[PDB]
């Protein structure tokens, strides 16, 4: 086996291969990327037995096919500790693999490619094809509310829902909520999957951003995603995940819209004097007017008056400010919507240029 | 007790006092406010140090005195908007703070309560710029100890010495010695300064103009910026003389670009043990060779050009030491400066001899 490759064209491969590697392996393969030369191509794969990702390099100067597997972290660092516009030289000697360039010589021990673990062979049954930036904007909008190692191990994921033309992402951790539905141009089937929150990162790492469209396959067990040289592939958790048409308020009738940024600053100072556990803050509604009251064990007291569009009837209700304000950072628009109906049910918070993206958060007595 | 101060002039200030506070003694989370004689004071303390800030009050304002939570009332404060104004009072147990419409009722703790750090006598005083003791305390901090048995070197040695002040830290295993001439007669002294008070002496540096006034007691540091007053007590115990650390005659000088000879380290360093990261160091006639290797039988090796003439000999170090100096350092060639396998290495810019480093090899 043996390549010379510019430093830059291995480097967006290193990072991305590098993703799925988990700290503690329980093979030692586990923590050495498969490198592969074959029909011109360099491809790296790194992997943790539940995800995958491949990435490909095409060979332009002389090679020599073979494969093996190194140290990821090692080789990732040299690669990336050499300098700028440097040609990086491999070559397979032995139980070694010895990379150089200039005059910068590493020599890298080695487990044999055989032993490298792949992916349980599966077909697709649902496939489609869109825009980077609608799946990016679809996992960006709702990716802070998947749980984060809950019991309940089916909200530890986000899902992912095709119905007509549009792919919806839902998230929840059991007590908010983050949707988001975007039309993507293809008839599809109705079909629901729940991808692992460590496979999402990956997937939403896996997009940079450019012109490439990315090519999504979906089997019974599995999911996998095409953009570009990278092709990523990740387990589904198999569960039941929560019907989110329940949680949404049926028929709000009270709309408040404001300015998000000044609605963010005011809960923002508000929480300083919450309760820092559950963080509880009033909202006082009035005819184009809004109060933000917040205390604390301690007895110390906050208020925030705004000015705002509403014209509906005086109300009263509670949040969890944390929530609140993870929505308004997600949100990141001129002007939000709250859509309200009354002190004991919950609140539906979206862009008010924009119905893409919804957010349900509870209400809280005080 | 009221005040009213607009958002840009009390930020600053309430963000130097603040930030190392901590709640201990509750009253050590919280800050002492003084209205008194057309000023607003701010004053925070850990019982060891002590910053203190002062603020004109350009509008009506009443005397008095409390104390609130730090941490809030700067959150609150910095939460504000640009150009905002902030009227303050006293109120029962309870400091109302308003601005526009946002309003904030924080509460106190009595300023009778507040320590103070006992008084003390100015033996040694003098001036320099801030520019000065920032480089002073940048070219030296990271080789104080952190929390060593030798509590004198968790600390950085402030010495005066005819017209230089000069800094000096070292734990045990590396040193960083700094000098700069000052354009006074000063007498021959030294105290160390805890680096916690290391630590907020440099956080005080605005990067403006206003000279830095320093006294020193026996017990204690004092140095004024502009409106801020920092006070620190010092440390016990003697300091090591960082002349019997230099190497005293290090003949072989070695010459190479800084950042070209950090990234060789940097390098080698990937396949060095993980515990103890030595590399070695083969100098020859103009030519620097660096290999690393571990238990994995793993080898790395960099060559270098450098300028070297004097004879070859092959030493071994560790990396991140070398590599603490190489950033420390921020300039184009440095100089190796080399006595043999088993003696100290000297190193300093190979544009000035204002700093230097020495470092034990492995
Ligand atoms: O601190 C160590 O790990 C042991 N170092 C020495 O035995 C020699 N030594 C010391 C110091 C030192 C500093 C350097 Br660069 C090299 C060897 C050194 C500074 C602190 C000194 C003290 O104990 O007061 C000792
Ligand atoms: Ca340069
Ligand atoms: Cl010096």
């Amino acid at each position: 086996m043996k390549f010379t490759v510019e430093r830059e064209h291995l480097l967006k491969p290193l990072q991305q291969v590098s993703g799925p590697l988990g700290g503690r392996p329980t093979l030692p393969i586990l923590g050495n990327l498969l490198l592969q030369v074959a029909d011109g191509t360099l491809s790296l794969t790194g992997t943790d037995l539940e995800m995958e990702m491949v990435a490909r390099v095409a060979l332009v100067q002389p090679h020599e096919p073979g494969a093996t597997t190194v140290p990821a972290r090692k080789f990732f660092d040299i690669c990336r500790g050499l300098p700028e516009g440097a040609e990086i030289a491999v070559q397979l000697e032995g139980e070694r693999m010895l990379v150089r360039s200039g005059r910068s010589r590493f020599s890298l021990s080695t487990l044999p490619a055989a032993d490298f673990p792949n992916l349980d062979d599966w077909q697709s049954e649902v496939e489609f094809t869109l825009p980077q930036a609608t799946m990016k904007r679809l996992i960006e909008a709702t990716q802070f509310s998947m749980a984060h190692q809950d019991v309940r191990y089916y909200l530890n994921g986000m899902l992912f829902e095709t119905e007509g033309e549009e792919l919806r992402t839902v998230a929840t951790d059991g007590h908010r909520l983050a949707v988001c539905s975007m039309p993507i141009g293809q008839s599809l089937p109705s079909h629901s999957v729940i991808v692992p929150r460590k496979g999402v990162i990956e997937l939403m790492r896996m997009l940079d951003g450019g012109d490439n469209p990315l090519r999504v396959q979906i089997g019974s067990n599995n999911i996998r995603a095409h953009v570009g040289d990278f092709i990523f592939t990740s387990k589904l958790v198999d569960g039941r995940f929560p019907d989110y048409r329940r949680v949404l308020p049926k028929n709000p009738d009270k709309h408040l819209e404001a300015g998000c940024d000044l609605l963010k600053q005011a809960f923002a100072r508000a929480a300083i004097l919450s309760n820092e556990k559950f963080r509880g803050v009033r909202l006082y509604v009035s005819e184009n007017q809004l109060k933000i009251t917040a205390n604390n064990p301690e007895q110390e007291e906050a208020e925030e008056i705004l000015d705002v569009t509403y014209s509906g009837a005086e109300m009263e209700i509670g949040f969890n400010v944390s929530y609140v304000l993870d929505v308004l950072n997600a949100l990141k628009c001129e002007n939000v919507r709250m859509m309200l109906t009354d002190s004991v049910s919950s609140v539906q918070i979206e862009d008010a240029a924009s119905q893409s993206a919804a957010y349900v958060v509870m209400p809280m007595r005080l």
